[PDB]
C-alpha cells in the first residue's frame, strides 16, 4: 500500500482533528485529538492507566462526485488491535500498533451526505502481538476484587490511541496499487529498475532531477531507467529524483509520484558500504514520543528533530523499537539521514534466566506468524525509501535460549527473501558467547551499559570491559559491529564533580570513555547513543518520570553531552576507512 | 466570513503540513511545518531573530469537478503583514497577525492539475499595526554598519509565521455568506433570532437539540426560532443546539451548520449577569504559546488546556492579548468557559511619562483606523460564539494621556455599535484617578502587581495597597471590577521559606493574599491570575527565558499555586451574589 498522495487523478481528505472518544461500555463521549495517544490528554488518571477498548467517532461528508471512484480509508497507526466501522459496517481489522491499514469503503458510504466513522482501539497486550505483554489478575490479601495489571517488559510506556493520521483518499477504478524500485550503479550511469502492480498495463514512467528536467523515461509496466551522470543519495548529499508513474488506459487514467534516491548498500568484511564507500554511523536510538501527545505524529516535532540531527552532526538513527511513521522516513530521505528500521520485537525477555521466553505459553508459533506478517507489511511499506539502509529484526530478545535460534532463523530468512537489497541486523544485549542468533545476521548491533547497570558509578571499568567485549564479538562473528546503545540517565540541571550517576557530567564522561574505546577498533563501524531524547516509560522506582538517558530533553533542548557529541562528530567524516 | 466547514454542499481541503520556506532575497528553501511560528523550528539563530519577509510555498491539486464552484483560499492567521499568491497571482493582502483572511481563487487555478500557493509574511512592526513596534537603526561607536533592532513594548515574543491553518474550501455559486444569531429569553421560552447574508433568498432554518430532535424551524432569510423549555448555555452547563441553514434555490443548494448556545449577558450595578444570575469569574489570562511551535495552532495543546481549566475549577479566561484561533472559541463553547476576547492593542505604552504614545509619530489616526477595522473583523468572526461574553479593547495602554481619551472613545463607540449584545471593557494598569478611558466601559479590569513590580519581595504591603486601590476604582466609576491580572514569576523547583521572589512559595502566597482582599469587596466580580502558563518573551535581564508567571509550566504541568487555586475555586460557586 502506497502513501496517500494527491495528484491530477487522486484526492486526499485528512480526517485528523477533534474526534469524539469514549471507553468500553460507556455512553458519554469526551473530545480527543487525532492523531495522539489518549493517555496524557485528560486529567483522568483512570484513563491515563486504562487497559481495554476505546472508541473514536467522527462525522464526514463524501462528495457525490466520488461515485465511480475507489474510496480508501487509511489509518496510519493504532496501538495495538483495531476495528474500523463506516456507518456501522466493519470495513477492516488490524493487529499491530505501528503499521498502517486500509480498506475500500465505497460500498458503505452515503454519497453527498453525512457519514460516521468509528474506530475501536484495544491496548491489551498478549504474547502473540509485538511488542508482547500479558494482562494478569491479582486477587490476593492486599488487592481488592478485580485488581488487574498489564505486565510488559519493554522500556517505553504503553501509550495507546490513534497515533498517525486517518485519511480518506480516492483513486480511479483501475489504478497504481504499488511499485518497486531498485537502484544499481553501472559504468558511469545509474539504473532505476521498476515494476508496477496494477490491473492496468499501459504505463509511462518519467524520472526528473531537482530542477524538473526529465533525465529518463520508459513505456512499460516493468523496466529500467538509465540516469547518465547520476547524483547519488547519501548522508551529507541527499539528492532525490522524482519518479512519475502514469497509467494510460481507455477508461482509466492515474498518476502517482514519489521522490527516490539512487544509492547502494552492501556489507563486505568489516565494512558497511554506502555507494561503495566505508560508512561510519553517528547517531541515536530514537522513540516516537513527545510531551502531551505521547506517540502521536507531529510534524513540528519531526522537523525540529531532523534539524537537531543535522546540528549535532548525526548521520543516522535506529527506529527503536518499532516502525516509525512514513512521514519520518520521507523526512530522512530529504535530510540525508540513514535509518535502521526495526520491527516491534522488543520485550521478548524476562530479565531472568529461570523464566523462558521462547516457549509454549509465551513467544511461540503464533508470535512467529505475527512477526513474519509484520516484516512483510514493513518492507511493503518502506521498500522504496533511500533512507532505510538496514532492517533490525528485534531488540534485546532472549537470544541465549535454544528456542530463540529456530524462531529468528525463520524471521531472518523471510526478511532476506522479502528484501535482498538491504543488510539485516538484530540488536543484542546478550553476551557474545551466549547468543544463538547473531551468527545469522549481516551486522552486529550490541547494547552495552558498563558502569551504569553494572558496576554502577564506577567509570574506571569501561575501557577494560568494553574493549574485551567488543573484541570477542568480532573474534566470534567476523562482522562489522555497531555499538547500538550506550548511555546514562541524566536529570537536566543535576551536576556534580566528581561525576555521580544521574548527573549531566556522568552521562558525558561515560559516553566519552565508550567512544574512545571504539576509535581503537577498526571493526566498529558505528556509535548510536541511547537515547536521542528523554521519553516516557511505565512507572517504577528505576524510572525518574520516564527514561532520562536522552541527549536532548523531551522538549528538544540539549544536555551537556549534546555539545560533546557535536564537537566529536564535526571531526568525524561520514565515510571513514578505519 | 464563516469558519470553513464541510457539508453536503461544501468541501474542505486542509493545506497544513510540510511547506517549503525561505527568507527574503534567498533562493534556497528549507522545510517548515504549517501552522507554526518559524522561530524555534531550526537551529539557525539568525532565523530565530529574523526581521523582514519570509516566503512559504506548496503545491496542491484542484479537482476538475470544482469547476462551477466558488473556491476560497483561507489563511487562519499570519503575523503580521501577508500576501497570498496563487500560481504567481496576488489574490489578497492582509494586515494584522491574529485574524483570518481569504479570497476567491477560481479565476487563478489550473483545474485537474498542479497549482502553487505562495504566502509572504512580514513580521516588521510599525506604529500603525497592532500590536505596534518600530524598526530602529543603531549605527554608533559600538555597533557595526547595518545593525538594526525591532523595538516593541508588549511582553510576549514577536513570533512570526503562518500560525493557523491554511485551507481551501468550496461553496456553490450562490451560497450562505454569513449569518447573525441573537438569543433572548421570553416567558418560559428562548428565542433565537437570525439573519442570513446571501445572494439567495429562500432558506429553511432548523434548530436541533443534543439528541438531534428538531425543536424549532423557520422558512425565511431572517426570522425567529422559538425554543420551549430551553436548556441555557453557561459555565457548568454548556448546552449547545445545532443550527442548520439550508439555501434552496433553483440552481443552487447550500447547507451550513453551527452549534450555538442560548444565553444572555448583562451588566447591572456591580453585578455581571449571565442568564440573569450574578457571575463570578475564576480564571486566567492566557497566551497562544507552546513549546517549539510558538504561536502555532495545536489541537492537542488546546484540548489539554481546556481539561486543565476544568480540572482546576476555572470558568473563564481572557484572550490576552489578541484574538485567538476560532478553534479555541469552539472548544470554549463545548466546555462552557466564558471568554473575554481582546483586540491586539497591547504595547501602547512606553513605561515612561516623558515619552508620549498617543501622538503624531506613534499611535495616531492611522493606528485608530486599523483598530476600528480590527474590531469589525473580530466581531464579524466571533459574534455567534456563546463563549465570548465581553470584548476588551486594549491592555495596559497609556490611558492617562489626553490623546488616549479621544482615541478610545472612538474605539469603544464603534465596538458597541457593531455588537450591542455584549459588555465592553479595557484592561488597565494606569492609576484609577489618572485613566481618562475607564469611565467609558461597562466593567473595570485592573492589573495589579503589588509586592512584585513595586515593593519587590514585601508581601506585607498587599492588603493595605490592594484594598485602598480597588475601593478607589469603585468609588470613582461605580462599575463591577475584575482583578484581571496579578501574579509572580516562579521557576519550577525554586522553593524557599520564608518565601522569596521567583519561588513557588512566593507566587502562591502573593496570589493567596490578593484573593483574600477580593473576598471582602462586594463589587469585585472576578479574579484572573497572570498567567495560565509560562510563555516566551523577547530576551531581557528581567525575563528568565520568557515570562515565568504561569500557574502551569509551559508543558502544561501544575506549579504549587495551581493546587491552591483548585482548592479555592472548588469552594467558590460560578454564580455568587457577593
Ligand atoms: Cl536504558
Ligand atoms: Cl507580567
Amino acid at each position: 500500500m502506497l502513501y496517500p498522495k494527491e495528484s491530477e487523478t487522486r484526492e486526499v481528505k485528512d480526517l485528523s482533528g477533534v474526534w469524539e472518544f469514549r471507553t468500553e461500555s460507556d455512553k458519554n463521549y469526551i473530545l480527543m485529538p487525532v492523531p495522539a495517544s489518549f493517555n496524557d490528554i485528560t486529567q483522568d488518571i483512570n484513563l491515563r492507566d486504562y487497559v481495554g477498548r476505546v472508541y473514536y467517532k467522527k462525522s464526514f461528508f463524501i462528495p457525490v462526485y466520488w461515485k465511480e471512484r475507489n474510496i480508501f480509508l487509511r489509518v496510519g497507526a493504532a496501538a495495538h488491535f483495531s476495528e474500523v466501522y463506516v456507518n456501522g459496517n466493519l470495513v477492516t481489522k488490524h493487529k499491530g500498533g505501528f503499521l498502517p491499514f486500509e480498506a475500500e469503503i465505497s460500498k458503505f458510504v452515503n454519497y453527498g451526505q453525512e457519514n460516521i466513522i468509528e474506530i475501536m482501539v484495544d491496548n491489551t497486550l498478549t504474547w502473540d502481538v509485538l511488542p508482547p505483554g500479558e494482562l494478569k489478575v491479582i486477587e490476593d490479601e492486599m488487592h481488592p476484587k478485580g485488581y488487574k495489571v498489564l505486565n510488559y517488559y519493554f522500556d517505553f510506556f504503553n501509550y495507546s490511541g490513534i497515533h498517525r493520521p486517518v485519511v480518506i483518499y480516492t483513486t480511479p477504478k483501475v489504478y497504481i496499487k504499488d511499485f518497486s524500485v531498485i537502484t544499481e550503479l553501472s559504468n558511469n550511469s545509474a539504473l532505476v529498475k521498476y515494476s508496477i502492480e496494477s490491473e492496468g498495463n499501459n504505463f509511462q514512467v518519467i524520472l526528473r532531477d531537482k530542477d524538473k528536467n526529465i533525465v529518463a523515461e520508459n513505456f512499460g509496466k516493468s523496466g529500467v531507467l538509465e540516469v547518465k551522470n547520476p547524483k547519488l543519495w547519501e548522508p551529507g548529499n541527499p539528492y532525490l529524483y522524482n519518479l512519475e508513474i502514469k497509467l494510460l488506459e481507455k477508461d482509466n487514467f492515474d498518476i502517482y509520484r514519489m521522490d527516490i534516491g539512487i544509492r547502494t548498500v552492501r556489507v563486505e568484511g568489516k565494512q558497511f558500504l554506502i555507494n561503495e564507500k566505508p560508512f561510519y554511523f553517528k547517531g541515536f536510538g530514537k522513540h516516537e514520543d513527545s510531551d502531551i501527545r505521547g506517540k502521536g505524529l507531529d510534524q513540528v516535532i519531526n522537523i525540529k528533530d531532523f534539524n537537531l540531527l543535522k546540528w549535532i552532526g548525526a548521520n543516522s538513527f535506529r527506529t527503536s523499537h518499532y516502525p516509525y511513521s512514513e512521514e519520518i522516513l520521507f523526512l530522512a530521505d530529504q535530510y540525508g539521514i540513514a535509518v535502521i528500521e526495526e520491527a516491534p520485537a522488543v520485550g521478548l525477555n524476562l530479565w531472568n534466566r529461570n523464566e523462558k521466553v521462547f516457549t509454549e505459553g509465551r513467544v511461540d508459533g503464533k508470535t512467529l506468524e505475527h512477526h513474519l506478517e509484520i516484516m512483510r507489511e514493513l518492507i511493503a511499506r518502506d521498500k522504496n525509501h533511500p533512507s532505510v539502509i538496514m532492517w533490525s529484526v528485534a531488540n534485546e530478545a532472549a537470544t541465549y535460549e535454544d528456542g530463540a535460534e529456530e524462531y529468528f532463523r525463520r524471521v531472518i530468512e523471510e526478511t532476506r527473501r522479502l528484501d535482498p537489497t538491504r543488510p539485516i541486523t538484530i540488536v543484542e544485549n546478550t553476551k557474545a558467547s551466549e547468543t544463538k542468533v547473531s551468527k545469522y545476521v549481516d551486522v552486529i548491533c550490541v547494547n552495552r551499559y558498563y558502569s551504569w547497570y553494572t558496576d554502577s558509578g564506577d567509570l574506571s571499568v569501561i575501557e577494560y570491559q568494553l574493549e574485551r567485549d567488543l573484541r570477542e564479538w568480532y573474534e566470534l562473528y567476523r562482522k562489522p559491529i555497531i555499538l547500538s546503545e550506550f548511555g546514562a540517565d541524566a536529570i537536566s540541571g543535576f551536576h556534580s564533580d566528581p561525576p555521580l550517576m544521574f548527573t549531566e557530567e556522568y552521562q558525558q564522561e561515560m559516553i566519552k570513555r565508550f567512544v574512545g574505546v571504539l576509535d581503537r577498533l577498526d571493526f566498529v563501524v558505528g556509535e548510536h547513543i541511547w537515547n536521542f531524547a528523554d521519553f516516557m516509560t511505565k512507572q517504577s522506582i528505576t524510572r525518574v518520570v520516564g527514561n532520562k538517558k536522552g541527549v536532548f530533553t523531551r522538549n528538544r533542548q540539549p544536555k551537556m553531552v549534546a555539545h560533546f557529541l557535536k564537537e566529536r562528530w564535526s571531526k568525524l567524516p561520514d565515510f571513514w576507512e578505519k
